[PDB]
């Protein structure tokens, strides 16, 4: 590989919690040059279609600072048109966070997740999912510690990774060059207990076989395991009770 | 199932070509109550980033008439905000059509695919992919017959189907009620030669196992086979040469 | 005329009711190559300025699929700017439907009319008015049959036709070439009892005389009569009681 | 009538030319409380579809200051959505100006007409057409005087008036109360030589007869004559040569 | 100076009240060729964040007719994007009006200020502030005279002027050419009692000294005094009681 | 003061350069809880109105992540309307950067400055100006080091600070509570050589005196001096030649 990384090998991962002071939960996560600030903020209200239904909600906002992929990514603000890509990813991130939380026990409140890509080199949405989880878990633990809620209703860890087929090679965690050069690429969202939350595989003018898909899904699930092993070092859990470990930062030894 | 259909059974499928006179290719396809007008029109130009590169292009526009799911689906016109869902599906449809055509041999022109959902009851995007293929193939055959291009550069058939897990049952081709009630659901885009172009599986606050995913991918590939067997009755192909059969309409015998 | 049609002669008209299953009323109407899907759906509510005023409402949405006039008509969605033309026609269609119904007796509900032009070759808005009436009448008859309302409060038939002056010839029902080549053209919306609901005459850089206008208004009213004679074959009316005839389709014998 | 005006009687009309210094042509016209600033500015260019075609163009922009009809008319700016009504009227005004000018002889330039309603009490679009003509004529006369063009290619005067049926009375030049209370109302755009440029008649949930339409078209044409007699006092024309009279202001004696 | 005006000399100022009939207050103010219609209209309501708080509000809308600076200033309507400049000025004008009124005593109602630039040649926002005050004062005096409110809660006069450094000369009240050619320019909003409400000084790629700023602020305050002396001729005030003088128009003698 | 800070005392300032790898220049600057990522990226092109004019350009984009002031600041993306506040600040930041650079010597290229507020507690735009300068200087030094340009055409340091009058106290560098509670507040943009680039003072329904303004401008200029003394520790300059010092981070000793 370009950067001398093995095919079934992730880039250097780094997750730093308590990145910012104001949000209930926050972290700066990085997969190589890809960097994402993930924050979780509690809004003491709920969408209207949920009112009175004894449940909370989680929603996500994603944004890519104009300086991404060492190119230009002008925001959906001072430009006009609003990309349907940003929404696709926001919906993804929201779906991952919601799958991981028992919203029943969160109360009639909303956790507003914000993923700000401050540097892009491929895999920015999976890095955002992986980091967003940390921020959401921390925010729920914070809410508990503040007595706003009884327990810490977090179902399981959640992480994501990309995998692709490049020049007929199956690669894990693609940077931006490998991804643009890919025949087939995909995104997997998995849980701590080894299950899956989402898998999107797309042929880029090339088609693939069911078996190629399984090979990829297998390498991805291994990537999710490594990412979740990192995430696990930040918590001390017992019988569904979540507390933060004393680590403020975890990183892959590579 | 609600409608008395088996679990591994599709709804009544119907594809009618030559639905309209003006487009090079067009059809009305239906999966049960879900109905979609698919048209393919040739625009004698190409996007700017493609100019001079000796290649053609295919792009898709999708729209859902205000009367969908027996509810309201006001267009992205007299409303303002533009859904990122419509774009997700348009990109999908475009990716499927492009995978199926050798754009190199189409010339510096663009095939504009339009999918108009005139009635929605689940699986509207897969019905659109299945129908869009027919319209695109017909348009390429038309272009050939008009002498605009030498051959009929169509690589293979392309169809799509949805599958899901509902009350722990794995169901094929979900209508709107089964889909809203689903724990896990997915969309598969496959080719005539049995390969895959795209697969998107999403847990709806439930997670699934790799094996459950394979079971689903297996039922889906069988659905794609049936859909492609229908599509095949509309063409007579030999050594990469495509002509239309004399059928103007094909339907599953159910 | 280009198509060998007399000057005071309409193109082949065709109206097919029950085109779709979900809407209370629906039809596919065609004036030559111009084709429009017209549906009428009941929304169990009313605009706010009408609440509590013991009255119902009718509103229309019009849209022209990207493949119109064998050219490009990209929707007011994935483009941005919203044409003031679409609104002009929607307001027109709404005004025609409302003139024909005694909204007092419809209840505090709204009939949402949707006109989807699936093929355009001139006269698409008059075809939409003519077809929209059928869909609205059917929807009111349906509402009655479902016991939602007591009577079938339809005041009279409503249809529309275009007429123009081309190379100093006064022509009825203009296709797209005759219209672009016209010095003066107009749209008339008339009722079954021979009255008028709307008439818009526009000089296209040419001016006309009051007498030329009367000649045109006269030919148009004859076109409305023929269109209404077709529409009449679809209903059996007596003392303000409306039922559908057994025809599912009516067409001009030409 | 509310204001003691006869039925076939206009409100006090006033046209003041040279209202502003910067535009080639400009005036403040008033029909009762309805007041409109009309300016005509020359832009030394043409729309792209006209380039090289040896012709000029005229286009109009209409706007209604937030304080109209003694109510609120917030602009299509700090609100978002853009009304399809403003466009309907802009297209109307542009069509009237273009019908009156021989664009062939104007050169490859554009006359930008701006109608700013500074006070609204009915008939604001007809007042704008009547006033816009004065501004356009003046601008063409100015262009001639500056030697930019050879002749003053103005075909004829152009004015507009509204008429309606209120409580079964046919009234000329409706203010805002008469218009809201009208069963039928219309707008006529006529020329100096007694011809017509545009006529739009709309039943407001009431239908009318061809003869009622003629009665209205007759009263309107008389209103156009009076308005054009005022406009004529501002020019001295001979053999298609236009010069301004010494009047800076003209008003109906009432 | 270009127009033969001294450096510490304003252009000819003119303020005409009762410009229009419908608004509670209105005037046409002019600074040289720069002309602005300023109207004040009472809306019998308040923004939601103010409800029940026993206070009124003042908000402003600013717009520049397409014919400004003898160039093109197409509105924020039939263009799309909405300038952040118009908002900057609207907020400014609103802040000036609010500083001058004791909103506590105005009641739970809103004064809607509209500034319509009908001709631009520099200093259009300061002319708008100066004129808007007159319209607001008149509207409050009107409200009092109609018995809607007890007193006339106007704190003090408010006016504005621009000043700049051009070719190292400090000039008062810049027209459009002096402003575009300026190294430093600013806007001051002052009160009758000689105080300040707002001051914005901007280096245009040139920086300035604190002392240069004071020199400018000094010339500006003198310009505000002259403008307020004009404004004062339109009112007769005593012990916080405001009545209009018999002047309908005031102008600088120059 | 709330946080025990003196009145003429800044919050703890921190500037970290080389914050990110991809941009030519970048830093994370902080004024208390207010934190802003400032990046400078070179775009090898120029706006059209500048082409061929032998000059470069600098433009800025500002954005406030949804989690600001421990509240909600949803971007100008998935919301619709685009704030005129963001533009006011972007224009400000661009004006400050341009005043500090000799664009003549930068070449026909553009420096794209991006200020991303990742945490807001008052003074976010002044923190952005102060930090943006560092990123721009670094980017120019980088461009020089890469041989793209001959010299390092930076005219002088540029920094900004806010000051206000709160409960009649004149305070330097206001946090969010002091600012909302302020009678008068302002923003000053000054240079290393002690000059000024911009000063905006606004009465918040209170007016102030010229002398109060001078007192404030005096405290602000002292704040700019301290901020510039920090900035200076990051560079080693001689005869207009700029190199970076070995500091990667500088902070006020407080």
């Amino acid at each position: 590989r370009s950067d001398g990384r093995k095919e079934d090998q992730l880039r250097p991962v780094s997750i730093q919690r308590d990145f910012l002071e104001y949000p209930e939960g926050s972290c700066l996560i990085s997969f190589g040059k890809t960097k994402v600030i993930c924050t979780a903020s509690v809004i003491e209200n709920v969408p209207n279609w949920l009112k009175g239904k004894g449940q909370g909600w989680i929603t996500a906002e994603y944004s890519m600072l104009p300086r991404a992929t060492q190119q230009r990514t002008i925001r959906e603000s001072v430009q006009g048109r609003i990309g349907g890509r940003t929404h696709e990813i926001q919906r993804m991130i929201g779906r991952a966070m919601r799958t991981a939380v028992e919203l029943t026990k969160i109360g009639e409140r909303t956790i507003w997740v914000d993923c700000d890509v401050i540097q892009a080199d491929g895999g920015t949405r999976t890095a955002a999912i992986t980091g967003a989880f940390v921020a959401v878990a921390d925010a729920i633990i914070k809410l508990h510690k503040e007595g706003i809620i009884e327990e810490t209703p977090i179902k399981d860890f959640v992480a994501a990774v990309s995998v692709g087929i490049v020049n007929d090679r199956i690669l894990l965690d693609l940077n931006f060059e490998e991804d643009s050069a890919a025949q087939v690429d995909m995104n997997v969202v998995g849980t701590g207990s080894g299950r899956l939350s989402e898998v999107h595989t797309m042929g880029e003018e090339y088609s693939f076989t069911k078996d190629e898909l399984i090979k990829m899904l297998d390498l991805a699930q291994k990537g999710i395991n490594e990412l979740i092993e990192l995430q696990k070092k930040l918590y001390v859990i017992q019988d569904g009770k979540w507390e933060r470990s004393e680590l403020k930062e975890v990183s892959s030894t590579t």
